[PDB]
């Protein structure tokens, strides 16, 4: 029998077979007093004890979150949304352990993505039984709240704090700094990754004083904090929540009485009015996500970075070839997953505006003119290609290039990745390339299972990253092996070096689309 005692109790897991070998795997654990009634809206509460024993044998509910129906059937979209029931009461976590039990492993933890309004620890491509298996790390997940049961604001006020999603998560690093040794984990020894909104909440964890001793080293997938989706000023945050109480019938004089209405509300009632809250509105749009709280946040991010006031330790950071594509297939005119998605000259401004609402005619004209020096003027797919990488390079290369051009500035090792491979089993058309999302299954090791149809090229690259991103936990180097490889050199501000990750060639590379980010990072904030 599968047994573990951990300070809340006693839990019980279940045996898995991966590559001739045995993982562990105890899913669903909780690690917080369900956000229920009186306790929504609030900072999670710490568990007491159970006497018995917890059957940590399958995934739990997922947050109350929206589902993504605009293409039903297919899987492209389908395979983010929710695996398991929704309701409020979702904290818990996950925990894979290798076979036979480590006695100080190092610790992967996960922190997933969704636009802080979706997302779950549960999906596939998040598994992690296969890095417990093939690099023997304990790897644990965690569910967290999304949307604005997990990031309204009233700022000041416990009933309703803010960035409750993100103690959600610090409560799970808290709660493997607690239990993990029993498991076989060193505590001293652990890593946050994540993907997208799960990277921006891996780097606003190294600016929090309080997540600083829950943690030792940090991995960035497609999302650091000074991306332009990533966070609230805190009056943003106040005027959004005072709309979802208009759109509701809770507005009141009270800020209590605001919320204590709120509190009675179904969770439904609360997740369709979250689209409204705000007057624009683009497909990257944040209704409700991390804000400036004077708790978890002690500042505007940038201004904390600037002065050096982070976690000092390593980071390792990077970003995907084609990021963008994925959000104009959900707005843009034009464009479609069924089409080739040639588009016109007019058809790209209108996609701009779609994307800048508040942006000067001026400004759209800039973005416009510097896109549009193309290499040959018809390749008629060039428009289609220039909203592309206008979205990808404002919204997650340019912000993650320069969140490790500062960190780095300040004295740690930063290295930077640049995924440049396509999936062969990746469900979106050609056009949209190596999409936002799709390094995941490649870093979870899901092409070492030869069952599933990828390819050997595919099972030898993920196998290469599982390896790096492995050791980078363990080492503080994201080494393959010491001979026969590329070395991966450190990001440093002058030269700038990063390394390619694909199929054909992983080469050593400098300052990363530099003339496209000088345009965002020099002239785009004087617009
Ligand atoms: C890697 O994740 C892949 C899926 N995506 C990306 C797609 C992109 C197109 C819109 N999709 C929305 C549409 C919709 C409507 C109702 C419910 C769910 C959804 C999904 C999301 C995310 O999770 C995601 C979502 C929002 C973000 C916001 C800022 C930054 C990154 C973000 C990433
Ligand atoms: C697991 O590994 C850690 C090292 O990361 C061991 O660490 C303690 O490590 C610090 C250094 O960070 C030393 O100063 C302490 O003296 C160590 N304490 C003890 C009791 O050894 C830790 O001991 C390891 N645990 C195991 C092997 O069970
Ligand atoms: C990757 O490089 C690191 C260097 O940082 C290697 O780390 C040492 O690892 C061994 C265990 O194999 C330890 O006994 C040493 O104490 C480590 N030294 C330092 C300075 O970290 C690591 O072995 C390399 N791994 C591979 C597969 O090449
Ligand atoms: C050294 O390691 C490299 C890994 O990059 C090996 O690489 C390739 O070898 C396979 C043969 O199984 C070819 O199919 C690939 O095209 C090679 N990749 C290239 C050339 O980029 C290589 O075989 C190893 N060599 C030695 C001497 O150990
Ligand atoms: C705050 O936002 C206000 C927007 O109000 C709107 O009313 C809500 C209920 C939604 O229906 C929304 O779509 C509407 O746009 C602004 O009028 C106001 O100026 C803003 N104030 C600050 C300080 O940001
Ligand atoms: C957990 O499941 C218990 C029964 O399932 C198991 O009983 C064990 C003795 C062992 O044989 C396992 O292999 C079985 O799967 C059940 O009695 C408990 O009530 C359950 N716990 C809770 C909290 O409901
Ligand atoms: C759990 O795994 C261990 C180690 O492989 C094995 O000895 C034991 O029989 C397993 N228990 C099960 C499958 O209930």
């Amino acid at each position: 029998d599968i047994i573990i005692a951990t300070k809340n109790g006693k839990v019980r897991g279940m045996n898995l077979t991966v590559f001739g070998g045995t993982v562990t795997a105890f899913l669903g654990i909780p690690y917080a007093q369900p956000p229920l009634g009186r306790l929504r809206f609030k900072k999670p509460q710490s568990l007491t004890k159970w006497s018995d024993i917890w059957n940590a044998t399958k995934y739990a509910n997922s947050c109350c979150q929206n589902i993504d129906q605009s293409f039903p059937g297919f899987h492209g979209s389908e395979m983010w949304n929710p695996n398991t029931d929704l309701s409020e009461d979702c904290l818990y976590l996950n925990v894979w352990i290798p076979a036979p039990k480590p006695k100080n492993a190092t610790v992967l933890i996960w922190i997933y993505g969704g636009g802080f309004q979706t997302g779950t620890s549960s999906l596939h491509v998040y598994d992690g039984k296969f890095l417990a298996r093939v690099e023997r790390v304990i790897v644990v997940s965690m569910n967290y709240r999304v949307g604005a049961l997990g990031f309204l604001a009233l700022p000041g006020n416990p009933e309703a704090p803010g960035n409750m999603g993100l103690f959600d998560q610090q409560l799970a690093l808290q709660w493997v700094q607690k239990n993990i040794a029993a498991f076989g984990g060193n505590p001293k020894s652990v890593t946050l990754f994540g993907e997208s909104a799960g990277a921006a909440s891996v780097s606003l964890h190294l600016l929090s004083p309080g997540s600083h001793s829950l943690f030792t080293r940090a991995i960035l997938q497609s999302g650091s904090f000074n991306a332009p989706w990533a966070v609230t000023s805190l009056y943003e945050a106040r005027n959004r929540t005072l709309n979802l109480a208009k759109l509701t019938g809770c507005s009141r004089e009270n800020e209590t009485e605001i919320i204590k209405c709120l509190r009675n509300k179904d969770p439904q009632e609360i997740l369709l009015n979250e689209a409204f809250v705000v007057p624009y509105g683009t497909p990257l749009s944040v209704n409700f996500g991390p804000t400036v709280d004077g708790d978890f946040l002690t500042d505007m991010p940038d201004i904390l970075l600037e002065l050096g006031q982070f976690k000092k330790t390593q980071i390792l950071v990077g970003v995907n070839k084609d990021e963008g594509t994925a959000f104009l297939v959900y707005g843009a005119p034009g464009f479609s997953k069924d089409n080739n998605s040639i588009i016109t000259r007019k058809e790209f401004q209108e996609g701009l505006k779609i994307f800048f609402p508040g942006v000067s005619e001026f400004g759209k004209e800039s973005i416009l003119f510097h896109y549009t020096d193309w290499v040959d003027d018809q390749r008629p797919e060039n428009y289609r290609e220039a909203l592309g990488d206008v979205v990808g390079d404002y919204n997650f290369i340019c912000p993650a290039l320069e969140f490790t051009k500062k960190f780095s500035e300040w004295g740690n090792n930063a290295f930077f990745y640049y995924f440049e491979h396509r999936s062969s089993k990746l469900p979106w058309p050609e056009w949209m390339g190596v999409m936002h999302g799709y390094e995941i299954e490649f870093v979870f090791g899901l092409p070492l299972e030869r069952r599933d149809n990828y390819t050997k090229a595919e099972e030898i690259l993920s196998r290469s990253i599982v390896k790096r991103w492995a050791n980078f936990a363990k080492y503080g180097n994201p080494n393959e092996t010491q001979n026969n490889s590329t070395s991966w050199p450190v990001f440093k501000s002058t030269e700038q070096k990063y390394l390619t990750l694909n199929t054909e060639s992983t080469r050593i590379m400098t300052k990363l689309r530099a003339q496209q980010c000088r345009f965002w990072t020099s002239f785009f904030p004087k617009v």
